[PDB]
């Protein structure tokens, strides 16, 4: 049963200057979000949904990590496969949630930065857990991106981002695919990390000057494979999806895969897109998923917010087999 959580961000300045009202209420204890749908017309209308965890505008980066990821990180160290993806409207915080930011000036080190998000926190903590256990581990990471249904490789040594990968069926495996051409960097220890992400960032920046609406329109899959010793392999995909408001084929297919999965029909159209193929095992496969849905408090965003909470809620019905 894929775990589904909801995080809502603080108003931004733009919103504040617009005198925006909040339409969203977060009750952690009841694990409920409930939205105020009636406007000036009906003041009592509300839509209310129940999720596995709920995180409010107040919620800090460390709280998301603590609640969502450690339980997750603990089953990859046990040799099981774990996806976490971020779903929602452009502007609502899925990048801030999977990656995070760096606090102005210095004031902090990437390892301790408050605005640090999941990927930095997970990577960083995969050694302090495995190093302190004094066992054998090798961790490697890869980061690709889907745009207009073409795969690009942000970690590749090639100096040019626009060189495209290709995908074929794993010669031995049913639900997996192989990405032909995809660089996988070995990460030897904590101090190699920032360096890699900083390079991924730079290539990502170039990608944005090259392609239209690259940030909002593109999917990003950061994978982390861990090797342990009989040997055990843990593997964690951290997926930051394109905006849900939205060439978009991978997003459609994603909907249709879910929708087919919960209505239980015979052919789930995984194949009909790139993302659903890379991610096939994460939807009704043997991977243990989570979906952090991402929403905004403002009244302006109401229609989109329900749309998210609706979509995210159905997903609670999808059943895996780890
Ligand atoms: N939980 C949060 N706390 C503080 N600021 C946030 C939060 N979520 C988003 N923001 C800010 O809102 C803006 C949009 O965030 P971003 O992650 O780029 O959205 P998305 O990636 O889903 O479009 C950024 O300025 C980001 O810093
Ligand atoms: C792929 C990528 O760019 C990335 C992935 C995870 C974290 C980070 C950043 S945040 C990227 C923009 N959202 C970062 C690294 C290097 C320079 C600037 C930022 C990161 C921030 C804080 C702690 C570690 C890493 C970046
Ligand atoms: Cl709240
Ligand atoms: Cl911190
Ligand atoms: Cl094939
Ligand atoms: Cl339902
Ligand atoms: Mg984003």
């Amino acid at each position: 049963n894929i775990q589904v959580v909801v995080r809502c961000r603080p108003f931004n300045l733009a919103e504040r200057k617009a005198s925006a009202h909040s339409i969203v209420e977060c009750d952690p204890v009841r694990k409920e979000v409930s939205v105020r749908t009636g406007g000036l017309a009906d003041k009592s209308s509300r839509k209310t949904y129940t999720f596995d965890m709920v995180f409010g505008a107040s919620t800090k980066q460390i709280d998301v990590y603590r609640s969502v990821v450690c339980p997750i990180l603990d089953e990859v160290i046990m040799g099981y496969n774990c996806t976490i993806f971020a779903y929602g409207q452009t502007g609502t915080g899925k990048t801030f949630t999977m990656e995070g930011e760096r606090s102005p000036n210095e004031e902090y080190t990437w390892e301790e930065d408050p605005l640090a998000g999941i990927i930095p926190r997970t990577l960083h903590q995969i050694f302090e857990k495995l190093t302190d256990n004094g066992t054998e581990f090798s961790v490697k990471v890869s980061l690709l991106e889907i745009y207009n249904e073409e795969l690009f490789d942000l970690l590749n040594p090639s100096s040019d981002v626009s060189e495209r990968l290709q995908m074929f069926d794993d010669p031995r495996n049913k639900r997996g695919v192989i990405i032909k051409g995809l660089e996988e960097i070995t990460v030897h220890n904590k101090d190699e990390v920032y360096q890699i992400l900083e390079k991924g960032a730079a290539k990502r920046t170039t990608a944005a000057t090259l392609m239209n609406a690259y940030s909002s329109r593109s999917h990003s899959v950061f994978s982390v494979t861990i090797h342990m010793k009989l040997v055990k392999i843990g593997k964690l995909n951290l997926v930051d999806l394109a905006g849900s408001e939205n060439i978009n084929q991978s997003l459609l297919t994603l909907g249709r895969v879910i929708t087919a999965l919960v209505e239980r029909t015979p052919h789930v159209p995984y194949r009909e897109s790139k993302l659903t193929r890379i991610l096939q095992d994460s939807l009704g496969g043997r991977t243990r998923t989570s979906i952090i849905a991402t929403i905004s408090p403002a009244s302006l965003n109401l229609e989109e917010t329900l749309s998210t909470l609706e979509y995210a809620h159905r997903a609670k019905n999808i059943l895996n087999k780890p």
